[PDB]
């Protein structure tokens, strides 16, 4: 049986609530405070999910938390895009069952341009007819798609893991294709899609970083873990010390 895919399906997180009050009028402060809370909650699930991935424990302990803290934005945006596609055909951004963004909220969040890119990603799942299984393997690969320019504690273990997840993606593409030209076209499409997540994540990193710095001035609350990661890890990315791994040369 499909052992790798069996695992990915088994560990996939369930629904996560934001806790937002949908009876109160929309506002920048309320919307972003709710998104930040959702981030804190989702992070807990992402950590447990990551820790349960095949071969994850092969990584040095320090590298395990590092990759999670560098890739969380991309991982969460990719999953949100998938949820939006499956639940509302990318019409709105389905952050959570209790936090669905319509155009009004996209504007009130002062994140309209970023929401546009996130919604575009969501539409790609439909345009490219991405399968639930392709989604699972791609999301797993996103965890191993951003590292320090000077390397990790034990880079060899990481390189081996990333290699194996790329191999599993190629395997999923061939599980219903006889012509190699079709496999190659699909792999090209999927790697392009994966790359497209990085620029979106970077824009969100810049936005949340700026928001944190001025959080006290605009009444936006940041939970413990979010404030830590955004002030300690995110800047490493924005300053170019940690960079995404692209398939194609940008
Ligand atoms: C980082 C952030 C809170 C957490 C948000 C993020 C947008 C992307 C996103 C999608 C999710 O489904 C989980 C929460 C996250 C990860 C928000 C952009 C600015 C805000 O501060």
């Amino acid at each position: 049986q499909p052992i790798f895919l069996n695992v990915l399906e088994a560990i996939e997180p369930g629904v996560v609530c934001a806790g937002h009050d949908n009876n109160q009028p929309d506002s920048f402060a309320a919307l972003l405070s709710s998104l930040n809370e959702l981030g804190e909650r989702q992070l807990v699930h992402v950590v447990k999910w990551a820790k349960a991935l095949p071969g994850f424990r092969n990584l040095h302990v320090d590298d395990q938390m590092a990759v999670i803290q560098y890739s969380w934005m991309g991982l969460m945006v990719f999953a949100m895009g998938w949820r939006s596609f499956t639940n509302v055909n990318s019409r709105m951004l389905y952050f959570a069952p209790d936090l669905v963004f319509n155009e009004y909220r996209m504007h009130k969040s002062r994140m309209y341009s970023q929401c546009v890119r996130m919604r575009h990603l969501s539409q790609e799942f439909g345009w490219l007819q991405i399968t639930p299984q392709e989604f699972l393997c791609m999301k797993a690969l996103l965890l191993f798609s951003i590292i320090p320019v000077d390397g990790l504690k034990n880079q060899k273990f990481f390189d081996e893991l990333r290699m194996n997840y790329i191999k599993e993606l190629d395997r999923i593409i061939a599980c219903k294709r006889k012509n190699p030209t079709s496999c190659s076209r699909r792999f090209y499409q999927l790697t392009k899609l994966l790359d497209s997540v990085q620029p979106i994540a970077r824009e969100l990193h810049q936005f949340t970083f700026d928001l944190l710095i001025k959080s006290h001035m605009v009444s936006v609350d940041f939970p413990e873990m979010m404030a830590e990661i955004i002030s300690v890890q995110v800047p490493k990315i924005l300053s170019g010390k940690v960079k995404p791994i692209y398939f194609h040369t940008q």
